[PDB]
């Protein structure tokens, strides 16, 4: 998150923060959020050989009780994600086990012009590390032209989110995150450039709720 500020600790309870191992490479990270006590919603491209899932946590860097470190079962993974256009960049993860119900833990139901908020441990520069602390920032929803230079973004699948004309965003280590507008989830982190200029990709929920309902009922 660039230009944000830090959460009240465990005020965002059904925050994932997940660590993505691959074959050849270290340890990649990105964001997620819990919709039912044993699935977490983010985004197709953090996908990978293996998956943990950390809730419960505000500093990273810290131990804590409220910690829930969590074994996935099984990733997936959107049908028609492209990995050219990125449209259809969603994905699933199936945990082990149902997660407990605390304070710090616990799910988020499903219910241009207007604020939202999104939340995430990504850099808070482009030539800065992760943030230790749970980060978030308000952000303009955007007329889809705004992001007319993305020559894949469209309007029924995406979000176009953040004011040219600031320097607020999302960033790399963000992407799976969910958009809040008036407290209701309406978005995920996807991408955007490479210096990090707003606006970014979003992912738009609503279009994909009868995959997820179709997943959910079978597993
Ligand atoms: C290739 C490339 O550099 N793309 C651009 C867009 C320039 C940079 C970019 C990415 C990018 C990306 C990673 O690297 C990382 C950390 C990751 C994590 C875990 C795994 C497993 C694989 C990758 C992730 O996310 C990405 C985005 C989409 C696809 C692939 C990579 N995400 C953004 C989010 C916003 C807000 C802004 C810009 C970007
Ligand atoms: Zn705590």
């Amino acid at each position: 998150i660039i230009g944000g500020t830090e959460s009240k600790p465990h005020s965002r309870p059904y925050m994932a923060y997940l660590e993505i191992v691959t074959s050849n490479g270290p340890s990649k990270f990105c964001g997620g959020f819990l919709i039912r006590r044993n699935f977490v919603l983010t985004a197709a491209h953090c996908a990978g050989r293996s998956i943990t899932v950390t809730l419960g946590a505000h500093n990273i860097t810290e131990e804590e009780d409220t910690w829930q470190k969590l074994e996935v079962i099984k990733q997936f993974r959107h049908p028609k994600y492209n990995t050219s256009t990125l449209h259809h960049d969603i994905m699933l993860l199936k945990l082990k086990e149902k997660a407990s119900l605390t304070l710090a833990v616990g799910t988020l139901p499903f219910p241009p012009g207007r604020m939202c908020r999104v939340a995430g441990w990504g850099r808070t520069g482009v030539l800065k590390p992760g943030s230790d602390t749970l980060q978030e920032v308000k952000l303009r929803l955007m007329d889809p032209q705004a992001c007319s230079h993305f020559r894949d973004f469209d309007h029924n699948l995406q979000l176009c989110v953040g004011n040219p004309r600031k320097t607020k965003s999302a960033f790399k280590g963000d992407s799976g995150g969910p958009l809040l507008c008036a407290g209701v989830a309406q978005g995920i982190v996807s991408y955007g450039r490479s210096d990090a200029k707003p606006p970014a990709v979003f992912t738009r929920i609503s279009h994909y709720r009868p995959w997820i309902n179709q997943i959910l009922q079978a597993n």
